[PDB]
């Protein structure tokens, strides 16, 4: 048997975080109070602008529907 | 770049076909007027009962959302 996974590449979008949030790539704070970084619209990964260049494109999540 | 695909295993359900439908595995008609075969709830593959055990479990389709 297998989980069903959605498998593609990240789709990052600039995001306003309402609480202090860290980069899921590098571990440093997403600095500031607005437009602090990017969130993948598919898997929710949060990254700095600079870290968008550094993450693997692979984007997977388990479909729990 | 990558398509987004849903990737899991088939989820076959006994199906009452309304029009003449063929087995996507073996090519023979799904005989009868009711419960003629099984349809995968995820990818739509149609199979005879006997062909359910002959198909690969792999079930993928492109997410066009
Ligand atoms: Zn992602
Ligand atoms: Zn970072
Ligand atoms: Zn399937
Ligand atoms: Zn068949």
């Amino acid at each position: 048997g297998s989980r069903r996974a959605s498998v593609g590449s990240h789709r990052f979008k600039v995001t306003n975080y309402m609480s202090p949030t860290f980069c899921d790539h590098c571990g440093s704070l997403l600095w500031g109070l607005v437009k602090q970084g990017l969130k993948c619209e598919d898997c929710g990964m949060n990254v700095h602008h600079k870290c968008r260049e550094k993450v693997a494109n692979l984007c997977e999540f388990i479909v729990t529907d």
